[PDB]
């Protein structure tokens, strides 16, 4: 179709809020996780995966979770 209209939408403390929740009901590893999460939050499987992926990257823990340095 020639005719063409906006692409989609950009986040919004319901958007933002929402993804928490249904990072949930889908957790890793299972089918369909991004594509089940973009169904709920009303987005693009990329739309959502692209948004969350900078959440996990910007956190805040510890620099190298070890057990130790040396056992023996």
């Amino acid at each position: 179709g020639s005719s063409g209209s906006s692409g989609a939408p950009e986040w919004t403390e319901e958007d933002l809020s929402q993804l928490t929740r249904s990072m949930v009901k889908f957790p890793g590893g299972t089918p369909g996780r991004w594509e089940k999460i973009a169904h709920e939050l009303g987005r693009s499987v990329t739309d959502v995966t692209t948004k969350a992926k900078q959440l996990k990257d910007s956190v805040t823990c510890s620099p190298g979770m070890v057990s130790g340095p040396s056992s023996g």
